[PDB]
């Protein structure tokens, strides 16, 4: 995937 | 991550 | 991955 | 995870 | 990501 | 992600 699992994914360097 | 990889991840049910 | 980045994905629910 | 969601990460730049 | 990668994937449920 | 898998991910290069 959802746009906030991306941007937590994002947030976390993956 | 970004829309676009979130997006591909969501086309491939990942 | 790190523990970091699996507590990030676990509260995410990736 | 399947090769074909492996094959679709990488053509994202994961 | 590679075969055995997504082998040990699938092997966890991930 | 469980700690579980974070260690299986980790064991397979991550
Ligand atoms: C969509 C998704 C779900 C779980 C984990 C990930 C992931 C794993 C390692 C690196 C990156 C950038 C993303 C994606
Ligand atoms: C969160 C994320 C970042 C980069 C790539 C992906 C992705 C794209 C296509 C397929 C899969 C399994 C993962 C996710
Ligand atoms: C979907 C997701 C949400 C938060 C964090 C992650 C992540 C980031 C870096 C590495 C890994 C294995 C997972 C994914
Ligand atoms: C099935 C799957 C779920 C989440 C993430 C991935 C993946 C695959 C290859 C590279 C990366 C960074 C993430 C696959
Ligand atoms: C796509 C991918 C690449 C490297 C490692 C893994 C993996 C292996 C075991 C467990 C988990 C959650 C992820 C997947
Ligand atoms: C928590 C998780 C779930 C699915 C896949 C992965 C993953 C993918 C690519 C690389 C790595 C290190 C982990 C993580």
């Amino acid at each position: 995937x959802t746009p906030r699992q991306a941007r937590a994914a994002r947030a976390a360097x993956c």
